[PDB]
């Protein structure tokens, strides 16, 4: 939980307007029922939103498939 956190902060710190960061926190969060396209098609916002949530949600279900399958590399 704590890289999905940091990899979605490195990209929300790329959104230096207030409106597409909090975008990028938005799609970020989990929904465990949709996939990205289908969530940021409820996005009404504008176009700086829609990329950034869907940049966010897409950088951040990957880590959750990745900790489902491989985890935390451990002993370091």
């Amino acid at each position: 939980l704590q890289l999905l956190h940091q990899k979605v902060e490195e990209q929300a710190a790329k959104y230096k307007h207030r409106v597409p960061k909090k975008c990028c926190y938005d799609g970020a969060r989990e929904n465990k029922y949709e996939t990205c396209e289908q969530r940021v098609a409820r996005v009404t916002i504008g176009p700086h939103c829609i990329r950034a949530f869907n940049e966010c949600c897409t950088i951040a279900d990957k880590i959750r498939k990745e900790s489902h399958h491989k985890g935390m590399l451990l002993g370091r």
